[PDB]
């Protein structure tokens, strides 16, 4: 059976949860902050997705990597909005 796949990060005690799914082409965001589940600002293409995430005090900073083919490219969240990292590999 097919299957759409996921990677997830939390951060805190609340806590703040990030679930990312990679569903035919498209990477999607859905946050937990403690009251309710809503969508992320995040959305780029893949087919694979894995996150990291880790504390600098009590700002968070994400790392999501998103593949299609052998490029995977790195997304990062440092508080104010998505931006591509210095990611490479040669794959």
């Amino acid at each position: 059976m097919k299957s759409v796949q996921t990677a997830a990060t939390s951060w805190g005690t609340v806590p703040s949860i990030r679930v990312y799914t990679a569903n035919n082409g498209k990477i999607t965001e859905r946050c937990w902050d403690g009251k309710g589940w809503y969508t992320g600002a995040f959305n780029e293409p893949g087919d694979n997705v894995s996150v990291t995430s880790w504390l600098v005090g009590s700002a968070i900073h994400i790392r999501v990597y998103a593949s299609t083919g052998t490029t995977t490219t790195e997304w990062c969240w440092d508080g104010n909005g998505w931006t591509k990292g210095a990611y490479t590999a040669t794959n």
